[PDB]
């Protein structure tokens, strides 16, 4: 497949924000010709199932089919659309009423804003009328791993893509002990997925991290501690307050030394320690990056320059209500991709509809969030006992709401085992009231007493 020399809409990166923008552009302009350039070999696909539902499939071919059952048992593909949705890049200029093409296996390596042109890694050049940068993020590594040898590096997984799901799933069936470094939602999701697999055979899964509990940077202490206990009960050796000093090999085994003196022996490492946005194109492009939040600096309309927009993980945007931010979540990529697509077809609209976040630690435990969520912000938590419907599966102390406050106004919300109430949370954040009583506000989420 060969890119044309010119395309009206060029989308750089072939993930969630690009796919959503393509969909939005085609809705706004049913004859649009849209080219997605994607460095990966696969068509656009969603990432969340890679750490969740693909692990809970009992079909041993799931690795090949990439089809998963949602918690409620409905089956679907990780791909946003099948191959029949797309047209070829070479045919894109000619097909009547246009289409969406994906040039896979190609990376955009230079952006020339003045001449509305990009160059690919193979030396082809493509001129565009409107461009979206949707390049996503790259995993941080741990310095202790960077200092270790090549064997350690080759037995350390940075969990991002289909290839990683496949490689780690295989490892899971081969080794006796896997260690996850990182206490965030992704680390914790992998801990639960791996712990579930380990269970039949009682093999070992370790999760270690510097905080006092799982998701300690986002959740307050009570709930972070509650979450750690839940992960432990999934059959995981959880080691909080753990700072890695070094990692080496010995007797074929990986040896992890912690600052506090503890040592861990394991067969494979998964490092889930957060991300950096992929801003390589900003230097050739002369595009500003945000030194406070990372990412391309764009405005409330996701716009960087006259015919360049940025969406998804890579976009540091101005939120008129909540302030400048960069958000790295699936629904944000959907919302911002869609918005950029509308703005690329004349919309001129600001980011307004607040995107949400979720995480499931199996069919039985679910979190959703929206707005400014950071455990350093003042929080107020209101909780209750869970009913049988308060879990991710049935949706399609055991529950509660956490309010995140700034200038005594709710700027963020976390819902713990409370589903189908995101719109209420969104409306509370939108209205920016000073609430006399957050226990009264908790009643909007069916949390009483
Ligand atoms: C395992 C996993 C589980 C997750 N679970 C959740 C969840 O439960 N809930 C949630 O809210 N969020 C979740 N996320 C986060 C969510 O997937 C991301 O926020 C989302 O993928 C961001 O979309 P994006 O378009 O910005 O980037 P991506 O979807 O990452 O797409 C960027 C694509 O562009 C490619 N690319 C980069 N640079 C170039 C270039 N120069 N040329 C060509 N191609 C390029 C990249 O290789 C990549 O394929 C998860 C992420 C992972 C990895």
């Amino acid at each position: 497949d060969k890119a044309p020399s010119h395309v009206p809409f060029l989308l750089i990166g072939g993930g969630t924000a690009a796919f959503a923008a393509a969909r939005s552009i085609r809705a706004r302009d049913p004859g649009a010709r849209v080219l997605i350039v994607s460095e990966d070999p696969e068509l656009p696909y969603m990432r969340p199932p890679l750490s969740k539902e693909l692990w809970f499939s009992d079909d041993p071919n799931v690795t090949k089919t990439l089809r998963f059952k949602q918690w409620n048992g409905k089956e679907r593909s990780i791909y946003f659309q099948p191959p029949s949705f797309y047209v070829s890049a070479q045919d894109l200029p000619h097909i009547e009423n246009g289409g969406v093409a994906v040039l896979t296996g190609k990376k955009v390596v230079q952006l020339d804003v003045r001449d509305n042109m990009v160059k690919l890694n193979d030396g082809s050049q493509i001129t565009y009328e409107k461009c979206l940068i949707a390049t996503g993020s790259t995993p941080r590594s741990l310095s202790a791993i960077d200092r270790a040898g090549a064997e350690v590096k080759s037995r350390t997984t940075l969990f991002r893509k289909i290839g990683d799901f496949r490689s780690l799933e295989k490892i899971s069936r081969e080794v006796k002990s896997i260690t996850i470094i990182g206490g965030g939602f992704l680390g914790s999701e992998l801990a639960c997925a791996l712990g579930r697999k380990a269970r039949a055979l009682g093999t070992e899964v370790i999760q270690l991290f510097p905080e006092k509990g799982n998701m300690g940077k986002i959740l307050p202490e009570y709930l972070s501690n509650w979450t750690m206990e839940k992960v432990r009960r999934e059959g995981v050796k959880v080691m909080p307050n753990a700072i890695v000093q070094s990692v080496g090999v010995s007797s074929g085994k990986l040896l992890i030394k912690l600052k506090d003196g503890r040592k861990v022996e394991t067969d494979h490492i998964v490092a889930a320690v957060g991300l950096e946005p992929n801003v390589e194109l900003a230097k050739t492009g002369g595009l500003e990056i945000d030194s406070d939040f990372g990412g391309f600096r764009v405005n409330a309309e996701l716009q960087a320059r006259s015919n360049i927009w940025v969406a998804g993980d890579a976009a540091c945007f101005y939120d008129i209500k909540l302030g400048r931010r960069r958000v790295e979540h699936h629904d944000h990529a959907v919302v911002s991709g869609r918005l950029a697509g509308e703005n690329m077809t004349g919309a001129a609209k600001p980011y307004w509809h607040q995107s949400m976040f979720w995480s499931d630690l199996g069919p039985d435990v679910g979190y959703e969030a929206i707005g400014l969520v950071d455990s350093s912000l003042p929080t107020v938590g209101v909780f209750a006992k869970a009913t049988a419907q308060d879990n991710p599966k049935s949706a399609t102390y055991g529950k509660g709401v956490i309010f995140y406050l700034r200038d005594k106004v709710v700027v963020g919300i976390v819902l713990w085992n409370i589903f189908n109430r995101m719109p209420i949370a969104r409306k509370i954040i939108k209205d920016g009231e000073q609430h006399e009583d957050l226990n009264e506000v908790a009643k909007l989420f069916n949390i009483h007493e």
